[PDB]
């Protein structure tokens, strides 16, 4: 079928048409064909494709804010890369670029000449406009206003000129598209180049594209944020910021995402940089970047669980909401807000409620159905904590997301002072059944605590992973219990829950969770992977369960790495591993508050509270380890270890880094996507 795509001006739509005809030269009929839409700006495009009359358009990442808004609703579906292939980037430098000689530094940038790429980009506007605007004198609003008098004229890419005339000052009309002289990286350049401007604010490859000559561009140099300047190839010690790469945009809930992927994937394979055909993707002889960057050297998809606010990311979305209502942020760390917790569904939400209600007002509830889910709630803002399993701290980490507090099981000195090194992730095996002794583990049936964690997944598979060498665990085991598995996979087909609760990652699915996988064991399974404490936690009447009341120790036993098989209390010489302690994670920009917030609220609710029956017990919850594991003691400093690596430490990092291959995590991908 044929992807519509939105052509801003002339030059656009010829390298549009050109794209089109050689498309159908080249790729069988029956494939991705190209037609073109004719558009006066970037703003129409986007207005075209929400309402229907076009699929397709290339977006600077700060204007990708504008087209994600209601009423439009678009999303990044296929990103630029620049770079090379070989060393693909999805990120690029914002830089200010001045003539040699010039004298003035950032600090000094008022009653100068701008020249901005656009009204609204990331290099061109966001970046720098965000850098100056704080310190500009009231009126702040508009804030086309303030910039308008705080430069003696500037070019603004479609600015509204009858407005601020100032703001298009070097380049009359302010024009959005290619047919203004100074629009663009290129555009911006060439109004310094010609000495309209004293300033153009473009990227870091942008000289390099204008100039071939080391002697010309010798000329120019880059001003740095630390008010000094350095030359034009120093970049990565003197750039304004880094911004997310620019990405094809469509219609959210239906917007032709994998039609859009064929044809590029399809594209960058027969007129990429590599392939000197008569057309070129990345080039043209009407213009640069026109449809896509010429900086850029290929398109890789962009993960289905990356939204347009985790593609822009949380500190860039939040400056950029704040440059357009025109506010200047008063430090959160000065505020502190209610903690908004995220509870895993509705067992969680119902135990944070009440939390809530006790905190009085210093604790939220958000909730969501998976770890992952609320981890990007806590990414994007929607809620700001949660307690974590080591292998979902190393995620969280990769995800951006920084530990704040540790859970301790060990009682109870000064509990909160004392790092503990971690428990043990162990497999149990029933006593007298039989030869089960490791090795001839294969075909055999396997209870996990979910997919992802440290002691039901990340230890044992990383093990057994060495030994196999592929990746289809799946088929390994003949069939368990592996909450967050493909649903069809027979690391479901052991799982209890009912209806579409079956296999879910949360306490809906009864062999969720430590115990949830030893009732696997005790149940269905021959193998358990579990924490050590887990045997003595569900035996003896300590669950007082039905299917548990009357299990008892002794018939349990420990897998050693040896073949051996000691008792459930040996686990100390008969374990996989150490397990880092879950603990709690947050953004950086709520650490402090977190931290002071939580410290406060165990000292209320912690395991120094009595009754647990009247009073309400932050670390109780039967035996589901509902927000917090149960037998948590109290939540405890990081010191030093205030980072995912840090944290889980040099092994374990190592540990989960060897399974990364295999991986089935769509966050994990979406968050190492840069
Ligand atoms: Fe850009
Ligand atoms: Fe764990």
């Amino acid at each position: 079928k044929t992807v519509r795509w939105c052509a801003v001006s002339e030059h656009e739509a010829t390298k549009c048409q050109s794209f089109r005809d050689h498309m159908k030269s080249v790729i069988p009929s029956d494939g991705p064909s190209v037609a073109c839409v004719k558009k006066a700006s970037y703003l129409d495009c986007i207005r075209a494709i929400a309402a229907n009359e076009a699929d397709a358009v290339t977006l600077d990442a700060g204007l990708v804010y504008d087209a994600y808004l209601a009423p439009n609703n678009l999303k990044p579906v296929v990103a630029e890369f620049y770079g090379s292939k070989e060393d693909p980037q999805t990120f690029y430098y914002a830089v200010a670029v001045v003539k040699k000689d010039s004298g003035f530094q950032m600090n000094q940038l008022r009653g100068k000449k701008s020249c901005h790429t656009g009204l609204g980009r990331s290099a061109g506007w966001n970046i720098p406009i965000g850098l100056l605007y704080c310190d500009l004198p009231e009126p702040r609003k508009p804030l086309e206003k303030a910039v308008a008098n705080f430069f003696s004229g500037s070019c603004a890419p479609c600015a509204d000129g009858t407005d601020f005339p100032q703001l298009c000052q070097l380049c009359p009309g302010c024009g959005c598209s290619t047919l203004n002289q100074y629009f663009g990286y290129s555009g911006a350049f060439k109004c310094l180049k010609d000495g309209a401007g004293d300033v153009a604010f473009v990227k870091h490859s942008t000289i390099f594209e204008n100039l071939a000559n080391k002697a010309d561009r010798d000329q120019y140099e880059l001003l740095c944020l630390d008010n000094t300047r350095k030359p034009v190839d120093e970049y990565k010690d003197c750039h304004l910021a880094q911004v997310p790469s620019h990405t094809v945009v469509a219609r959210s809930m239906g917007g032709k995402e994998d039609l859009i992927w064929e044809l590029l994937n399809q594209a960058q394979e027969h007129f990429g940089k590599d392939k000197s055909k008569e057309f070129q993707l990345f080039s043209s002889p009407h213009g640069k970047d026109l449809l896509f960057k010429d900086s850029a050297h290929g398109f890789l998809k962009v993960p289905p669980r990356m939204d347009a606010k985790m593609y822009l990311g949380y500190e860039y979305v939040t400056a950029i909401r704040n440059l357009r209502e025109g506010t200047c942020p008063e430090a959160p760390t000065d505020e502190c807000k209610p903690v908004k917790w995220c509870a895993l569904s509705h067992h969680e939400r119902l135990k944070c409620d009440e939390w809530s209600v006790n905190s009085v007002g210093k604790i939220e509830c958000v909730s969501a159905e998976t770890t992952e889910d609320c981890i990007a709630k806590i990414m994007n803002g929607e809620a700001d904590a949660m307690s974590l399993d080591g292998g979902f701290v190393y995620i969280a980490g990769k995800c951006g997301l920084v530990p704040v507090l540790a859970e301790n099981y060990n009682k109870s000195d000064n509990c909160e002072d004392t790092p503990e090194a971690g428990y043990f992730a162990v497999a149990v095996v029933k006593k007298s059944a039989s030869d089960l002794t490791w090795d001839n583990l294969k075909g055999k049936k396997s209870c996990h605590t979910a997919v992802g964690r440290t002691a039901g997944w990340n230890i044992p598979m990383g093990l057994l992973y060495n030994k196999i060498n592929h990746c289809r665990f799946d088929e390994f085991f003949s069939e368990g219990c592996a909450p967050g598995s493909k649903k069809d996979s027979s690391l479901c087909k052991l799982c209890m829950g009912s209806g579409l609760n079956l296999c879910e990652p949360n306490n809906k699915e009864g062999y969720y969770g430590y115990t949830g996988a030893f009732r696997c064991l005790v149940e269905k399974g021959d193998v358990a992977f579990v924490k050590h404490q887990t045997v003595p936690q569900n035996t003896g009447g300590k669950n007082p369960d039905p299917w548990a009341k009357n299990l008892n120790e002794k018939d349990y036993e420990l897998l050693c790495l040896d073949g051996t098989r000691k008792p459930v209390e040996e686990y100390a010489n008969c374990h996989l591993a150490r397990a880092p302690n879950h603990a709690v994670v947050t953004r950086k920009d709520k650490e402090a508050c977190v931290h002071k917030i939580l410290r406060q609220q165990q000292h209320l609710f912690g395991s120094n509270v009595t009754d647990c029956s009247g009073n309400f017990c932050l670390f109780r919850s039967e035996t589901k380890d509902l927000l917090f594991r149960d037998d948590t003691v109290c939540l405890a400093k990081l010191h030093d270890r205030n980072t995912y690596e840090k944290y889980l430490g040099e092994e374990y990092v190592k540990a989960v880094g060897n399974l990364r291959k295999c991986s089935t995590s769509s966050l994990l991908e979406a968050c190492t996507f840069r």
